């Protein structure tokens, strides 16, 4: 029994719960969010503007969120050191607040009695993992780890296949990315990111991202070879990586597509998907892939210079990978 | 001769400044916003997703926002008691934070050296005014007043005409309303208003509003005769009042429309507008009216039961009224 | 078996197919759409921006659309008289083009060998039915019938309960309505509906509707007692009825809600739904109800004057009713 | 006087009229659109969801569109051969229907009595020009020409500066592009572009474009050195070029920015703009530039491998260029 708690009952926290409730080996013991009371947590979990109503019975009773008859404790602590993880029997904490992304903050959960923490974001200092790429490098002494970003989980599996087969010499990427909770409904204050304060649903908004650099951390051979940027656009979920790369070995576009298709059918099955259909972003709502290569959308300019397109449900694909990483950690430590 | 300061440099604060800079007798001395430094204030005023670039020169210099040569001091105080309104020579404070809407909160501005405060919102206890309806009832001894809500400013002039002519027995109102800064880009916490936390750009969102009942405060004879609710929809600005009203006297629709046209040409000129064109919400972006009657959109069922439709730029029409009420207070107080 | 064909493979045509595939008594023999070839029909049926991917295998094979092994003939006839319904063994035609909504056009399906036609829209000509309101008035001599509009299917069950219990004296309705295929992505020509040509996703757009007067056709006692209008807003599916009604018998809001709840649990089960939750439009994506009463959103101004709010998935609830009406017609004619 | 007519009174046709009415030497004699009657033409010209109301008097009288006293004949011919251009004294036709983009189609305007045609789109046939880049290659023996695409007009001035100063070895472009009139409000038939049939306001939609390869026609030294693709996103106007380019000569990003700033201040003034502000797409609504380099948004991977960002109001910048090309052609003609 993988006994877990969730800190930060937001987009990622609530969807990680949806995914986790479908895994036989996982018991979600408790969640913590100081802004969400038990009855409110039942409301937020049951109804979802992006991914539909939860197919199951959702209520609250006292301090319990009750889903299909399973009782989940709801705590409301601003300070993770005050969450009763150990007294509740929680061994793994999903750290999905966006607030405790460094080792020093995430360690508070272990102080509070958990054993291990998975940060659902890039971490400035916790080791980072992408399932399908380097989760095999996880060892049980690592108590606090990061599942990287949603963009890194799209880019890294694709870059892995391309680099393995043809070699990546250099690459620049853009993610055309759905809006998120950090943005504003109308022009408002965002002192740390002026563009990000502008009306989210009315603008294309250039943004920064460390996701391309981060690929060189989970694929050390690509260290320093990739960088990138983001354009936030008025869709509510699903994002797309636009990867422009110089290759070491010359290829045709068909050969590149065939290498990606082969990986998607074998070692990257369930992580890297493949399509030749006339897909659009809504076609990936609820997709569990980290990366779906759009074969028809990309374009080759030279035998060593190509643009590759790959989709990802930044909320739900990533949330699935959180749970996958959790189960790999529990299996590797058993 | 009117020396004002602006607290809360947001949608209303910044657009009130836009309007004020166009008024002879107004000198904007300072603004206060603890989240917006001077250089950031210049950026937020210059560029607007809804109302376009400020046609003028906007820069910052030290602690001054500089607009077409005029220097405006920028304070950053969370507590209005700490704002040097008096030392700066500010006589009037435009209270547009949404946080100090009661006499208790707005009085802090006077304790800080200002003389009078106009709250850009309904107030639980401050006297309320709607230009064109009851601003002549303002008396100079009133130091803290409210300019009501954008919705009240749309409904009250319309209701005043209908009541003055045919009489209003009772009326139920819906405002189909653009999203505002209190809403969320994706499903997030909103513990005082659960529907309002849901994805703003992807939902029709019911919301309570006292704006129809508040008409009874500015039109005492309509006390208890109007109420209603709101539906927030994914437009970024401009809203519409849908007033279903029972009349005391039998009328034809042509008769109602003529009465409204007469009012808009005479005593409510510039406040109540009138159109017979095939208008949609974007046609009122930047409109200075409080209320624009849409003659072709309404429908009569019986001679005493009719549905009336009136548009309003909830940001800019209201902001213009804020400045209009300020100039009336100053004049009445001379 | 109920052997059917679908004319017009659009939003309604394709969602009617989705519903019908879940009904054991129905065999979908064929579809016709001159603008959609077989492989394109497979794509349009498989991928849906609003209702997700079809959960099942969708391919095309020569002239057949193939869904979970069941083959469906695809015709491409502009003129319904040329569709080989009789030769194909089709007895019922779902007429969902929007082009053939009168008896004269719909009869061409019967000339072509079908037995009966259900028009998925109001008809100037053909008798109209709303399941849960008057489908037991269907008699087998009626060969061509209309399932009314999506708004009429939301308003009529609600009006039936309120009129049955308290009596409706008069009522005025607004539907705040999602955009549809007749609208335009940017300001474009719509010479019969000038407002309807303006940018659909950027505007609140007033529109005329006969849906409230049509209630008086399916509930004859309400003939002449209801009318209304529409406001199109930038959501892509789900709409809401805003009914302002004068009652004959006085009541509390709670008594009104209780009458609707009882109907929803009894004679209008599956047609009229009932909620007290903090719902928004996306919470009814895929709902099979015609009408979901929003208990917390309405408001009462006098014991005989109240505003009632009811939701509907204008695409999917209506499409479910089309199939329900079809099964009622087949059973009534056996 | 440059006497002109406009064929296709759409987004480009109407905005070309707005621009042309501000040029002293141009007389707009007539417009043609079989779907827009004279009074409807006045409505569509007067009200604009994207660019506001026309600041001027707009009426219709008989068969004339009347703008600030100037009468413009309104024709309604589906076949341009039937437009009485000659009898009306029109010398230059702006061909903005999207339907007559080849020499054979546009020639009908000359058979009907016009002298020269400017197609407001790429042509498979007609020589293409981009103002600021190659309009000095226009010669008056050319009777039918193309102003290329809005994306080519953004990319070409940028590529010219970069190629002139550092040399372009090769480049791959993505345009993140606002929706246009060819898209659909909900999933509908688009048999030649399946992705383009999907819900425009709810999807990121990949699309082909020859815009980058077309730069090689107006800058022949760049033939075969650029290509790219498009992602349509739910904004109603303004688009952005994302150019990933390999340089021949090593550069710092600062030298690149400085070269573009210099060109924007001299030989490309009014065509190529330059900004270092925290801009988003709405900040370029109504901009007359072909291309606005976003200095802060771009990123450098190596001294010869860089990503450059440039904005454009695809409707209004391009419409202004159509009028600029017209005046250049007329100066060289007659
Ligand atoms: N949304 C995405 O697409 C996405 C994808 C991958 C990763 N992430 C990352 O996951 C994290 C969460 O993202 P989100 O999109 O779910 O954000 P969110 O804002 O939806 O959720 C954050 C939650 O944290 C809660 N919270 C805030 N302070 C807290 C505290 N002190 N203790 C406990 N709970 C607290 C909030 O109430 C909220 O419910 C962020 O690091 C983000 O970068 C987001
Ligand atoms: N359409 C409208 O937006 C509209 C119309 C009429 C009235 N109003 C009302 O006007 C008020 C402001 O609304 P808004 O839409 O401009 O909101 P907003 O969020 O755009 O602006 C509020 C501003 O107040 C600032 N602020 C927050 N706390 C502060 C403090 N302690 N001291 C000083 N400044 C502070 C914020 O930083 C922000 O800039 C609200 O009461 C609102 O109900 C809004
Ligand atoms: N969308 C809704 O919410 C809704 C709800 C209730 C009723 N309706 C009604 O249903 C009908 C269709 O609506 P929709 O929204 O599905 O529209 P749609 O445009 O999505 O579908 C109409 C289909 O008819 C096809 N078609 C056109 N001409 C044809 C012909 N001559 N023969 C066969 N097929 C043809 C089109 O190619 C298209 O696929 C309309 O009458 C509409 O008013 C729509
Ligand atoms: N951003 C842009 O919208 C943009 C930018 C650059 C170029 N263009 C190009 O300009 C052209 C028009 O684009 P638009 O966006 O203005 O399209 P639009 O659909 O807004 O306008 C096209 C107009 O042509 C009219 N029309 C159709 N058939 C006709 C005929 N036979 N005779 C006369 N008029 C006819 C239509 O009624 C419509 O008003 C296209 O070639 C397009 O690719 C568009």
């Amino acid at each position: 029994a993988i006994k877990i708690g969730i800190n930060g009952f937001g987009r990622i926290g609530r969807l990680v719960l949806r995914v986790a409730l479908g895994r036989k080996d996982i018991e979600v013991v408790a969640v913590n969010d100081p802004f969400i009371a038990p009855d409110y947590a039942a409301y937020m979990f049951k109804y979802d503007s992006t991914h539909g109503r939860y197919k199951g019975e959702v209520t609250a009773s006292g301090d319990d969120l009750v889903i299909d008859g399973h009782k989940i404790k709801v705590f409301q602590e601003r300070d993770p050191a005050n969450i009763p993880w150990g007294k509740s029997g929680v061994d793994y904490v999903i750290e999905s607040t966006g607030v405790f992304t460094k080792l020093e903050g995430a360690q508070k959960h272990i102080d509070a009695g958990a054993k291990k923490v998975i940060i659902t974001a890039p971490s400035a200092d916790a080791p980072m993992f992408v399932v399908g790429v380097n989760e095999d490098k996880y060892t049980p002494d690592l108590k606090i780890i990061s599942n990287a970003s949603c963009t890194t989980n799209c880019l890294a599996p694709l870059a892995k296949v391309v680099n393995d087969t043809f070699g990546i010499e250099e690459g620049l990427m853009t993610t055309v990315h759905s809006i998120t909770a950090t943005q504003k409904t109308v022009d408002g204050p965002s002192h740390k990111d002026w563009r990000g304060g502008r009306t989210a649903s009315g603008n294309i908004i250039p943004s920064s991202t460390g996701a391309a650099k981060a690929v060189g951390k989970v694929i050390p051979e690509l260290n320093g070879k990739l960088t990138g940027m983001s354009l936030r656009v008025p869709t509510t979920d699903v994002s797309v990586v636009d990867l422009t790369v110089r290759l070491k070995k010359a290829a045709s576009y068909e050969e590149i597509a065939q290498a990606i298709k082969k990986a998607s059918e074998g070692p990257l099955k369930g992580v890297l998907g493949y399509t030749e259909d006339a897909v659009v972003s809504t076609d990936f709502l609820g997709s569990s892939y980290s990366s779906i290569f759009d074969e028809k959308a990309g374009i080759l300019l030279s035998p060593t210079f190509v643009k590759l397109i790959s989709w990802y449900d930044n909320e739900y694909g990533y949330s699935t990978r959180v749970v996958d990483l959790l189960e790999h950690v529990a299996k590797a430590s058993a």
